[PDB]
C-alpha cells in the first residue's frame, strides 16, 4: 500500500501529460496505471496511449506508405520511367517497420518513468475502490487478484475510448482498427464500415496495399461521409476517393455478417444487398472506456452518452476525482487530451486555474488527399450569426495536371462573420492541408479577419497562398438561409 | 497611323505590371496599356507576357523541383514496403522540359486572352522606353535606334521591367549560362557547376542532381564560407549537410577565375585557388540586377540608386511625379508576391482614393531546395542588433517517417525568434518537408503581432511537423545586448 498526490488511470496522451507535469513542474508524487507496457494484442493500447500504440502515430506512418502508390504513378508525368509491372506493395514490411517505431516509443516512455523523480508506473487494471483509493488488479475482472492499493489525494480518470461495435448478428466476425494494425496479410477485398475519419483513412491505406484484383469498399449509413466536416470537402473527398478506386456505398448499413467456407465474410445490408469480403472493419464510432473503472463504488456521474461528466476544469461530481481525454466524450484528439491534462494540473497544483478551450481546435484527416480544418463549418456558423460569408477557391493545381491526377482539386474555404469580417472557420482539402492549417489555428486566436488574410503577402508558389487571395465572398447565409447575394 | 492614349502605361507585363494593369482597368475603369517584348516563354528573350516568374522563374522551377523530388520518393518508398526494379529507373529530362513548356505556354495563352477580352486593358508587343514625361515609345528591339512600332501617351507611367541574371567578367564567360538557358537545356548535364550560394543556385543544384544521367555529378560553388546568406544560420548549415547527403558537392570559399573548352568540348573551370573542375555546364547564379538600361531613363531624369535600382519612396513614386516603379526594378525584395502587392497598392493610391504602402517587413518566403525552407521575419543575429533581449526557441530532430524512409539526414528545423521583453514573434524559420506551406499562415500571425504565447496556447494538429511551432514554451537560448547565451544573467 502506497501514498501519492495524484494517481492517473491510463498512461495515455492526456494521462502522461498530467503525470509528468505534476511530478516535474510541481514536485508531486505521481503514480500512473496502464494495462500493458507495449503495443499490440491482447489489449492493443498500452503505455503511451491509443495514439502512440494503435492511433495517430502508426496510422500516419501507414498513410505515408499508402501515398507512394500515388507518387510512383504520378512520377511518370515528370519524366520518371521504370518497370511498372515490377511494382509491389509489401504490407508485411510496412507492418514490421511500424511495429519497430511504436516499440521504440514504448521503451522511451519506460525510460522516462525510470528517469523521473516522483513518477511511478504500475502495470494492471485500475478501478475506484473508494474516494481516495485506486486498486490495481491483474485483469479487467473486479474479482481478479489485487496487485496494488494506491491511496491518492487526487485521482485522474484518463482511460480513453474503445471501438463501438453494433449489435448485429455476426458482429464477432468483424474487426476494428485495433486489429487492422496487425493483419498478417493485406486484405484483398475489404469493407470499412463508417463515414468518419478512421474508416476513410483505413480505406486509403488498404487501397494502396491491396494485392492484385483487390477492392476496397467503404459504406456509410447516411448520404454523405465525414459528418462534421465542410460539406464541399465531404463531397470532393468522396469524389477523389472514388477516382482512386475506392467504392463508396452511402445509405447502406450492415444488418448481419456470416462466415463463408473459405474464411471470407458474407455481409448482408439492411437494404438486402450483399457483399463478400475478406475483412469487415467496423469504424462507426469510439465510446468512452468507463466499464472497468467501477465508478459506482464512488458515484462518479456519467452523461447520457456514457462519458464521465466534467465541468470546464475537468472536475467530476466527486471532489478530488477528475477526468480528461476521450473518456469525457467531447473532442477525441490527442492534443486536446494533452491540453486538458496540463490545464488540470496547473489548476490543482499551481496557483492559476486553467481551462482548455475546445473552440477553434485545428485538426486533420489523413485521407488521400488529406483534410485540414480549424473552426466552424458554414452551416454551424449560420445558426450562430445573422450574416455569414463563405469564401471559396477550388481548382486542380498545375502539378496534378502534369502528374495525371487531374481529379485532385485543392479546396480552400474561409467562413466569416460577415458583420465584422472575423474568420470563424478555415477548411482545406489537398496535399499539405494538415501542415497549412496549424498556423491558421494561431490566427484564430488573434481574432484574424478575412482582410488580415488577404492583406498578407503570399508565399509563391504554394497551395497555402490561396488563403491570402480571397477578397470576395462566393455566397452567404442570412438568418440561416444560403444565398448567393446579400438581401 | 496615330498614337494611342492611356491613363496608365505599364512597361513590363510581369508579376507587378499585370496586377497594376488589371486592377486599374477592372476596378477603377482606367484605360491601360501594357508592353512586353515577347508573347510566350523562351528564347530569345526568355521572359515574356506574364513575367519572369511565369516564364523562367517560380512557376517552371517549382514544377522541375517537384519532378526532382521523385528521386527521393522512389528511394524512400522502400522503407514503407514498396518494391520495384531499381535498375529500370530513369529520369527523362526531355519529358520534364516538354511538360513544363506546355504548362507555361498555357499560361501565356490565357494572358493573351485576358488582353483580347478586357475593356481598357491593351497589350503592345515590343520594347518600351521613356521618350518624355507622358510618352512611352515601343520599338522593335532594345536598341533605341530600332524602328518605332507605337507611341503610347500616358498620364501615368509604371516601370516594372524586372531583373536579369548578372554575369561576372571572367575570361571564358561566354562558355557559361544562366538560369534562363537552364530551363531549355536539350539534355540534362552529366557534370554541372552551379555558381552562387543563393536560392537559384541551390534550387537548380537539386534539379540537376535528380535528372543527371548515370555517373553524373552536381557541384555548387560559393565564394564565401556558407551558402544562403540572409537565411537562418542553423538552416544554412543544415541545408548544406542535406544537399551533401544527397550527393551534391558544395565548394565554399571558391570562385571561378576563368573557363576554357577542353578538346572534347567540355568546360574546364579554374578557380581563383587554382583548383580545377571539368563540367559539361557552368550555370552562373550569382545575382540578378534591375533591368533599367533599355528604358532610356535619362530622357526624363528618373533617378537610380547607387545600387542601380529605380529610386522610389514608400508609395513607389520616382522623382518624376507621374512615373512609378515596382518589383525587381527597385532592387529590393525580388519576390513575385511583393511585386504584386506593390502594384495593387500603387493603383489603389493613384486611382482609388485609398492610399496604401506595401509592408516590406514580415514577408513570408521559401526556398524550394530538397528539402525546402520556409521563413518569415528576422533572423536572430539581425534581431539581436535591434532588441536588447532576444529569445530563440528551437526544435530540431529527424522526423519519424524519415527514420523509416532511410533519409535520416533529413532533420526538420523549426525556430521562433522573439523580442523577449514582451514575447512578440520577430521571425519564424523552418527547414523540412512542407515548410513553404506551413509558413504562409505564419505570415498572417506576424502581421497580427502574434506573441510566443499565442503560438504556445494554440492546440497542435497531430501528427504534423507544423505542431512543433505550437509546442515551444522555453527558450533554447538568448541574445542580451547582442551577446548569445544559454541563460539570462
Ligand atoms: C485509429 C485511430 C487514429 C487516430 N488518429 C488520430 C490523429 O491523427 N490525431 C489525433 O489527434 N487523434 C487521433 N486519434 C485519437 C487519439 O488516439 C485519442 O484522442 C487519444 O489517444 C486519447 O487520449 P487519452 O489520454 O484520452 O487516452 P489514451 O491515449 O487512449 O490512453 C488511455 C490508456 O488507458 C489505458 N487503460 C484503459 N483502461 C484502463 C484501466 N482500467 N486501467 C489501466 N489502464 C487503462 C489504455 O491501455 C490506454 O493506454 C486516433 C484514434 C484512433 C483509434
Ligand atoms: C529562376 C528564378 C526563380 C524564382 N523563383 C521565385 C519563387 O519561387 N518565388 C518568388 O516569389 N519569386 C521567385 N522569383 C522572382 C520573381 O520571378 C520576381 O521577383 C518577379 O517576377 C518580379 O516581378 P516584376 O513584376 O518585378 O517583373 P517580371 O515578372 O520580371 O516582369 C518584367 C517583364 O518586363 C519585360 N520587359 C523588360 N524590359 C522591357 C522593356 N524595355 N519593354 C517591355 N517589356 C520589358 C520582361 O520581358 C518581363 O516579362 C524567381 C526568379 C528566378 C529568376
Ligand atoms: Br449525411
Ligand atoms: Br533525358
Ligand atoms: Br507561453
Ligand atoms: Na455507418
Amino acid at each position: 500500500s502506497k501514498a501519492f498526490d495524484l494517481v492517473v488511470i491510463g498512461a495515455g496522451s492526456g494521462g502522461l501529460e498530467a503525470g509528468w507535469n505534476a511530478a516535474t513542474l510541481y514536485g508531486k508524487r505521481v503514480a500512473v496505471v496502464d494495462v500493458q507496457t507495449s503495443h499490440g494484442p491482447p489489449f492493443y493500447a498500452a503505455l503511451g496511449g491509443t495514439c502512440v500504440n494503435v492511433g495517430c502515430v502508426p496510422k500516419k506512418l501507414m498513410v505515408t506508405g499508402a501515398q507512394y502508390m500515388d507518387h510512383l504513378r504520378e512520377s511518370a508525368g515528370f519524366g520518371w520511367e521504370f518497370d511498372g509491372s515490377s511494382v509491389k506493395a509489401n504490407w508485411k514490411k510496412l507492418i514490421a517497420a511500424k511495429n519497430e517505431a511504436v516499440l521504440d516509443i514504448n521503451k522511451s516512455y519506460e525510460g522516462m518513468f525510470n528517469d523521473t523523480e516522483g513518477l511511478d508506473f504500475f502495470l494492471g487494471w485500475g478501478s475506484l475502490e473508494s474516494k481516495n483509493v485506486v486498486v490495481v488488479r491483474e485483469t479487467a475482472d473486479p474479482k481478479s487478484a489485487v496487485k496494488e492499493r494506491l491511496q491518492a489525494d487526487h485521482i485522474l480518470l484518463a482511460t480513453g475510448s474503445w471501438p463501438q461495435m453494433p449489435a448485429i448478428p455476426g458482429i464477432e466476425h468483424c474487426i476494428s482498427s485495433n486489429e487492422a494494425f496487425y493483419l498478417p496479410e493485406p486484405p484483398r477485398r475489404v469493407l470499412t464500415v463508417g463515414g468518419g475519419f478512421i474508416s476513410v483513412e483505413f480505406a486509403g491505406i488498404f487501397n494502396a496495399y491491396k494485392p492484385p484484383g483487390g477492392k476496397v469498399t467503404l459504406c456509410y449509413r447516411n448520404n454523405l461521409i465525414l459528418r462534421g466536416f465542410d460539406e464541399t470537402i465531404r463531397e470532393e473527398v468522396t469524389k477523389q476517393l472514388t477516382a482512386n478506386g475506392i467504392e463508396i456505398m452511402t445509405n447502406e448499413n450492415p444488418a448481419k455478417v456470416s462466415l463463408n467456407t473459405d474464411g471470407s465474410k458474407h455481409v448482408t445490408f439492411e437494404s438486402g444487398k450483399t457483399l463478400d469480403v475478406d475483412v469487415v472493419m467496423m469504424a462507426i464510432g469510439r465510446i468512452p472506456r468507463t466499464n472497468d473503472l467501477q465508478l459506482g463504488n464512488v458515484g462518479v456521474k456519467l452523461t447520457p452518452k456514457g462519458g464521465v461528466q466534467v465541468d470546464e476544469f475537468s472536475r467530476t461530481n466527486v471532489p478530488n476525482i477528475y477526468a480528461i481525454g476521450d473518456i469525457t466524450d467531447r473532442l477525441m484528439l490527442t492534443p486536446v487530451a494533452i491540453n486538458e491534462g496540463a490545464a488540470l494540473v496547473d489548476t490543482v497544483f499551481g496557483n492559476k486555474p486553467r481551462k482548455t478551450d475546445h473552440t477553434r481546435v485545428a485538426s486533420a484527416v489523413f485521407s488521400i488527399p488529406p483534410i485540414g480544418t480549424c473552426g466552424l463549418i458554414e452551416e454551424v456558423a449560420a445558426k450562430e450569426f445573422e450574416k455569414v460569408a463563405v469564401y471559396m477557391s477550388s481548382f486542380t493545381p498545375l502539378m496534378h495536371n502534369i502528374s495525371g491526377s487531374k481529379y485532385k482539386k485543392f479546396v480552400a474555404k474561409i467562413v466569416t462573420n460577415h458583420s465584422d469580417g472575423t474568420v470563424l472557420g478555415v477548411h482545406l482539402l489537398g496535399d499539405g492541408a494538415p501542415e497549412i492549417i496549424q498556423a491558421v489555428g494561431v490566427c484564430l486566436r488573434l481574432n484574424a479577419k478575412i482582410s488580415d488574410f488577404y492583406n498578407t503577402i503570399g508565399v509563391h508558389p504554394t497551395s497555402a497562398e490561396e488563403l491570402c487571395s480571397m477578397r470576395t465572398p462566393s455566397y452567404y447565409y442570412v438568418k440561416g438561409e444560403k444565398m448567393e447575394k446579400l438581401p
